[PDB]
């Protein structure tokens, strides 16, 4: 319900952010949000109407989604522990249960309803889903007495298909695709991988224009507090084995150069706790957080 | 392998089957899966065979599934203690929130997995997908009593269904249904399987049980039935309460545009197959269908 | 810039009218635009980017422009033969050539250029393009007193469109195309016609049923004689404020064609000041309308 | 009754069918029947169903047929009296206009009779419509063998139209040439540039016997064309079965994934190869 | 060869044309070309350069033949034959094969090939293909004891689906009046009843059917046209029309009352005799609509 | 209005003209119009109504036209010099403008009229609608070492819109073009017709490119019509005087279509009445043909 020196703002902004937009406007773009970005739910519905106006404003967007706090929750609950390698929960078999039934029954159908209240069309779909998400299990690794030792943290995958046929048809379909982060192996059996991961193996599956990391901090940082705009693997290497790059934003870089160099324009690690980081993402260039292109 | 004997077994079964394959080629039909039974184990192997070969047979089958077992454990674990009436959970804010979970997450999804599992490209939805189930808070008259978070579905998205099926694909739909508000709601699975297909106007409508199917008072199977003649066989009363919701709700289906709806023993195995691949009808079938 | 501050309003807001914004993603909404004070370079710059948003956002606008001083720049500066009549410039055949030209060589495809600068892939036309605006002379009489027999005084190549090429429009907006037509239209013996650009943009919306005609214009609203802006009118409060005095000048086609356009087909017709920055995106995100608003039932 | 205990067969049996009715669904089977495998009505008819059958499961099917009774009957009633070489019989004038004649109004027609009893949409064509199928005249041994000639090119836009309105396509094996003169052609060579043509999955070429054999009998599958030239200039393979392997290797040099020769005497034959990987017959793959 | 000159005439009589042209852009034309005199090689292919030429400015062509001159002469080389007279061949399942298979095997097969030399793509279809055309049998009554014409029918059917598919294709059909039963024997009909029915079945805007004679003549001989139905139900009674003319018009009539916008009757002697029926708006032998 | 017996011949003649007019049913031939000359009508008129008739018989035509006489008129009467320097004219900001105006808004329509006046379907366009024709400045420079010498806002071809024309011509409308290209930022550039027909029978690989000219088609020292030459021979020509004046970036754009996906090129006299009808409808050595490897 607006009035006349509302529009006149409104207006004056997407009017000013046609650039900007303009420079996706019926290209694909696929949002990583959770973790522990999601903690409000002012946020959490602050997301879904950003991630709806975009839809408005010609993008495709594609949403993948960690869980963070209720995965958590529940498992307190259930008086099961939770222990994390390198940015990967150790998932063993009653675990793994709880994490596919929060992640694709209460997040997932909690996103999905959000974006749907602001006006969007969600689908709520997790690696299951015709096999959206087809996964070998992850052979995981330490070391320095040495010679690789490997580690075995249970249930946890690694992406080796995605259905972007499902994805394609959707999004032409004009539905916005909300996907958890469970994978299928070639016996059925389910397989826990990290958000990021996923968000990064669907953006190269689509070929997306931009991949955007939304997350619990400014972006990715030296020891010294800085955050470190656009790196290339030999320096993110040197930064991990230097114990810079550690715990969750492992996988997180991880996904970006990947992503990158299999064929995105762009990867922007950001604080998605911020009000409006997605739209601000967009409508903006502004040079906050870690971004990784090769954009030529 | 198939030893040679063994292929043209499989082959003179379809080159029998042609003819039926022949009369539903290109139909939906809303399958109700879910008996306290047809859900154990090796049910499940069969349905998910059975709901495939449908669909290599170019027949478009749309699953509607029930809850049950999962939804208890996950209950029983959290220490939440419910009851239920009418058929029907009470239902409080708390275990609104673990059934739909359970539903969505862990029932929804493993049918959806299993299907796959035996060569099917499964889509598990719930009636917060794109509003797939709109609903409204469902009213209890006990001769008014409050059961909670359980409504009557409202309204279905026939346009997301009719696409996933154009797209060979088999909808999955949990109970689980939207209000105006956002607010979930917890429906009885044959209520659904019924208003999804009186949406697609689907050939069938297969609601699977535990029973024989419906019988008169000297225990036989009561078969060929029509619109009014299962009134009349209420009003007279042949047809018991618990049979009741299920056939008022197969009633419904008839009256909304499905054409014959069949009241399935589930716990027979590739009962679904049985029901099509021969035309038999073996169980209960109402429909108001023109024999000769 | 676009501060956390500023984006906390567009949030906010274009949220509460996706739902408005969304009501168009669908239709054709056709937009006259071409006037005096909107020639300057600045306006036409801000209308072009509106236009493109439009597109954007799912909309299919449908350009039909009007003015310029600098058609009879160029008649001074040909020494093209001036005559008037009834204190209306005779449209010969030698001002009509060059109107022609103008309107059609350098107006039209400035504003598809500017388009096209900012995003959208906009097609210059005129009448003549597959006879886009079928037109025949328009017969004029000199003003009068009421008992006297009227007479008909020639004023020129001036004309009356008589039909559109909605075929070539549909086929343009179903390949995301803006079209941008210039108010000329042709007759039976491929003579050309210069019409009136709103009549001409209203007869283009009749023709594509179109959701909504625009009537920008330089006034802000179709005001009472008092000075405030009227809305939702029907024919019979348009027929009175005439008949009193309140509507005259140019402002007469206007509903006279808003009036017509919304018994043709457009569902809602909207006469809003083209001056101001971001004027047709206003009527689209509000139903409330800056302006007079004509719809016959709605 | 599809009973108890024969319903849990059907069941595990039809689901394990179902990865190898697979690699064929989007894929084209093209299907030469006809020969001498066509002798009777009854299993002529049951081919027609088995092929309605491979259509309703989502495969798409190019039938390719031949003549061997009609063809006989009506040269013989006409005094013409036909001659063969290398298993193709020498075509003259009176015995060309016979040929496209019987192939493509009464024995083509027929089966497409046969299809569409059993509930599929057959189309009966010939190379001459559309010049479907256009042809030189051969260059073999010189041996006046008439107007017997090659396959220069296959209307595959024709085909591939077809196939994807849902119909069948019954092809008669005869050719046309730049002035548009008939050619009589083999069925089985047509068969085999139709599927290189169309790059099908693979070509079955339902024959009278069950495979190619040798001197002693015996059949033989997985042949290369080193050794299958051996077992010409032999004696081994002769007639009919010269040109049968010949557009079966040739098949396959040029883009058909495989080509098998089975015995279509025996009923279902064609749903045996798809349902399984029988293993019997002559196959030829490519190593 | 349009030389100089002709070139500035050709420009000024093609524009002429176009309008006239542009009236069946778009339209189908269910043509009946098989019999007799017609039955010149010559003026065999000047039929399927017409068609052709149809094709190429933008119409759409069906053709359905007759003909058979082709088949007396098998049955002979066969020593069989027999006798019909009475509009219907009386055909025993004998002549029926054999009726079936020069109409399908070779007349069909020939109007193909002569079409397609000359630029076409044309599909030679008799109604046994994908039951292109449904059949029963016949009651012919005698002028009531019936008269044994059965392996002979009533089109019952069409498969407009599989015509629908080779236009859009750009294919021209070219469909022999074979008609085949819910059983599946092939009956043997009447070309311009084929013609007619095929033409209503599509909702044409023509059906042109190729006589030797100029078109519907009257007393006096003069060329009759441009009436309508109940026009022309009315000259049946003045018993004007005899001879294989009656159902020529009966077929026209039907079809006319059966969606088709307009009959032609028309004398396919004349060479590119179908061309001058769309050029000049009138018609230029005997014209039956009622719109 | 009708006739009847010479219903008859429109019949004989597209009759015999099927053999010629089936080698181009569905294919797209980019033609540039000129010969135009004396500015009759009866030849502007002959050709609009050609190209009609190749659309009738199922041919896709796509017009390229130029305008020099038309701007030199209109810069004549708003007093503004004239200057042409190596064929290309020298188009200063003002100049520019008038080009631009001129060609699109008066040339380019015109055509459009008498197309249409003729039963057609045209669509008058400049390189500025939907960018149908992107371009940059031309570089040109002269040996009084090579001195750049800046004549204006002349470019070169860099792009184009067949997105657009695809469309058009699928929707049986006629595209009618004229030659102007935008740059970058927008701005406007002049370019030779010969080049833009050029560069559009390349971008949609057209069946042929018709450069109708005052002449005859490309010639000897003797006067002699040369036809269907090699880019070897091409290059001898121009290479001994053979070749010059604005026929050079004629041929230049000839070979340039075909080594670029034009099938065969061909230089015609289009003063001649039908001068297209001609080399289609039949089959004249009448101008000159150039298709490399065909
Ligand atoms: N170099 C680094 N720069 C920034 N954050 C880092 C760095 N190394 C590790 N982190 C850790 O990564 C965390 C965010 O990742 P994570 O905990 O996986 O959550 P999510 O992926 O759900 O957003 C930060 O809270 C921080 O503790
Ligand atoms: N009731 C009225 N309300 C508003 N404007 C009016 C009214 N009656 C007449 N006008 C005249 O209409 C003019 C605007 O339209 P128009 O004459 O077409 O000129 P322009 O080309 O500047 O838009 C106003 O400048 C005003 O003088
Ligand atoms: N080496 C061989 N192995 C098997 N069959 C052979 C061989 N050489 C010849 N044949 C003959 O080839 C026949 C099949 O080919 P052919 O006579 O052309 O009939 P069809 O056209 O029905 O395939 C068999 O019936 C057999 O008589
Ligand atoms: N009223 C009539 N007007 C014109 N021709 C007629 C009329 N009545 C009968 N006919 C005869 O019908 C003939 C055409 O029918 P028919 O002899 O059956 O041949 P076909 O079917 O082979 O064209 C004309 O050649 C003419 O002799
Ligand atoms: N070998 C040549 N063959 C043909 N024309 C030539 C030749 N050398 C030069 N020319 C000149 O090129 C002219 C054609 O190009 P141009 O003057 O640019 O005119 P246009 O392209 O407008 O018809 C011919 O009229 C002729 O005067
Ligand atoms: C394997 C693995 O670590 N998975 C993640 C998935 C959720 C996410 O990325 O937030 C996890 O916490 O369990
Ligand atoms: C309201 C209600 O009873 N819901 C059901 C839904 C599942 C089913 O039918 O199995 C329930 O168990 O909670
Ligand atoms: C040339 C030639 O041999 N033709 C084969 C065609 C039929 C077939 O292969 O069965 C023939 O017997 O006449
Ligand atoms: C029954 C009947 O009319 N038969 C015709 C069919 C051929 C035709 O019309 O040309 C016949 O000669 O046998
Ligand atoms: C740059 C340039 O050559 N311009 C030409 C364009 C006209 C044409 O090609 O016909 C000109 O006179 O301005
Ligand atoms: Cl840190
Ligand atoms: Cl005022
Ligand atoms: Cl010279
Ligand atoms: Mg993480
Ligand atoms: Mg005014
Ligand atoms: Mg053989
Ligand atoms: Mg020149």
């Amino acid at each position: 319900t607006l009035s006349r020196d509302d529009a006149a703002q409104v207006a004056k902004v997407l009017s000013e952010a046609l650039p900007y937009i303009r420079r996706f406007v019926g290209k694909t773009l696929v949002i990583k949000y959770g973790g522990n970005a999601m903690e409000s739910e002012e946020l959490k519905a602050g997301f879904a109407r950003d991630v709806v106006l975009m839809k408005a404003v010609g993008i495709n967007p594609v949403v993948v989604h960690g869980g963070g706090p209720q995965i958590g929750d529940l498992l307190k609950r259930l008086s099961i522990e939770s222990h994390f390698i390198d940015g990967m929960r150790v998932t063993d078999a009653a675990t793994m249960d709880v994490v596919e039934m929060v992640l694709g029954g209460q997040v997932n159908k909690d996103i999905v309803n959000l974006i749907n209240r602001h006006g969007g069309s969600a689908i709520g779909l997790t690696g299951k889903d015709a096999e959206l998400i087809r996964a070998k299990k992850l052979t995981v690794t330490r070391q320095e007495m040495t010679k690789p030792e490997i580690i075995d943290i249970g249930h946890v995958g690694e992406v080796t298909g995605v259905n972007v046929g499902l994805l394609n048809m959707l999004v032409k379909g004009d539905f916005i695709p909300v996907i958890a982060p469970i994978g299928v192996g070639s016996n059925g059996e389910s397989y826990n991988i990290n958000a990021d991961l996923v968000a990064g193996k669907v953006a190269e599956a689509l070929k997306a224009e931009k991949l955007m990391l939304l997350t619990n901090i400014a972006g990715l940082m030296d020891k010294q507090g800085q955050v470190l705009t656009g790196l290339s693997t030999e320096q993110v290497n040197e930064l991990i084995a230097d114990g810079t790059i550690y715990g969750g934003m492992l996988p997180k870089i991880r996904c970006a150069l990947e992503a990158v160099q299999g064929g995105v324009t762009s990867a922007h690690i950001i604080d998605g706790r911020v009000p409006n980081a997605v739209l601000l993402e967009i409508f903006t260039d502004s040079g906050v957080g870690t971004l990784i292109s090769n954009r030529k």
